[PDB]
């Protein structure tokens, strides 16, 4: 159904949102091992 | 195409899934430079 | 609407790619790291 379709993209724009912050996250931990 | 699309959001969830698997990945080898 | 969903998961496609380019980056930097 298209309903379901409207949903699994809805999840995978969150999923998606949540992996941008977790990379900022660890590049924020990176750069402070590679500076300090 | 309707079948396309969803091809497309099968595919995006495979890499998502993949992405998250790397970071859970990435984030334990830089656990064991921060804390170690 | 169909073309409304066809704009979002574009953007998703994008978005992901981005991700796998930055988690790349980001193992480079750790690897620097972990071996040097
Ligand atoms: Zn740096
Ligand atoms: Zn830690
Ligand atoms: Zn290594």
């Amino acid at each position: 159904e298209w309903e379901a379709l409207e949903k699994k993209l809805a999840a995978l724009e969150s999923k998606c949102q949540a992996l941008e912050k977790k990379c900022q996250a660890l590049e924020k931990k990176l750069e402070a091992l590679e500076h300090g």
